[PDB]
């Protein structure tokens, strides 16, 4: 399922656990950007999807800010987990930066990231 | 700042704690207690103080013990504070689809959250 | 229509033709960013709209390059324009500068634009 | 390095020529290809890159009406053409469908597209 341990196309490290609730909890370890060493996460998933072979929705925060540096700045992902003989988590996230009223129009980054259980 | 409830522009409301270790918690009602779900978050506890907002996000599944819609919200944005306090966002709201249907998963869009309705 | 002369709620000037084979042409003029004056802009919309209250479709891209500037980035918008008492364009836009490869991750931009044809 | 035909990764097609101005101009089509598929597409592309390895940036839009039919909607790419033996056009989109205000909340898909010189 959505518990274990994950990879991006780029490195980055996903550490999550999907509780009972549809909690999500864990760490993240990014390889890209102005972060260094494991960030928190919470997020929520669909903790009873379909059951027509539809994949279960999910997302997840992760704000830069740990023990040793702080980006002023925060990441969500959104996507679905889809199982099989190679489970996939397919997201697309948004990056806003904290920012002056002036410069808010180029705040927030866009991109996809696609997430296996194998290092890329 | 962020502590307490918000309201968007389309009447949703916002309800969040934001705890000392960078959590956000709460509750998010799209229009009693068939339209409430959990929301849970993260937000940036040392911002600068320099003028610019504070970065958050948090997610809501759209299941409840009432309803599910197998889909889940993620808002990206920053805290805004002063005496006309904003929370600005972008969203995204991704469905759990088949592969074939993956393509048109996740819709896009904004919003705004004020202290007064 | 859609053919006037439009503000942002930034200030940026959006001058467009709506022709009649579904055609957008104009000049855009930004208020924010690495941009001086105008601007050619190209795209397409919706022609016949549906008949039911709806808004019509519509996109335009802008390449950040004229005579007197580069920045080497492109912003496309798209939305619905929306007639009324205050007629109004609604859209999202994406703004992708173009970047070395260990760099794409972070080479797009996301917000949204809302148009009128009086200036805010 | 632009102009020519292009296959994204879910059997679309696009045939686009890229001007001397920075202009593109073309039609976007399925893989077979027939008429009822294709329409016209019209965007802008940065004519004088840089030259330290970066991507060109570009952009259009396809209004999804023909001549056979309309989906009232329009989708616009935006991207970085990367040259080389295996030259690729790396996208996002935004699909946005003309609605009601009511129903505007839920007017604008978004997603990514890849494409390249080969099927």
């Amino acid at each position: 399922g959505i518990t274990g341990t994950w990879y991006n196309q780029l490195g980055s490290t996903f550490i999550v656990t999907a509780g009972a609730d549809g909690a999500l909890t864990g760490t993240y370890e990014s390889a890209v950007g102005n972060a260094e060493s494991r960030y928190v996460l919470t997020g929520r998933y669909d903790s009873a999807p379909a059951t027509d072979g539809s994949g279960t929705a999910l997302g997840w925060t992760v704000a830069w800010k740990n023990n040793y540096r702080n980006a002023h700045s925060a990441t969500t992902w959104s996507g679905q987990y889809v199982g099989g003989a190679e489970a996939r988590i397919n997201t697309q996230w948004l990056l806003t930066s904290g920012t002056t009223e002036a410069n808010a129009w180029k705040s927030t980054l866009v991109g996809h990231d696609t997430f296996t259980k194998v290092k890329p």
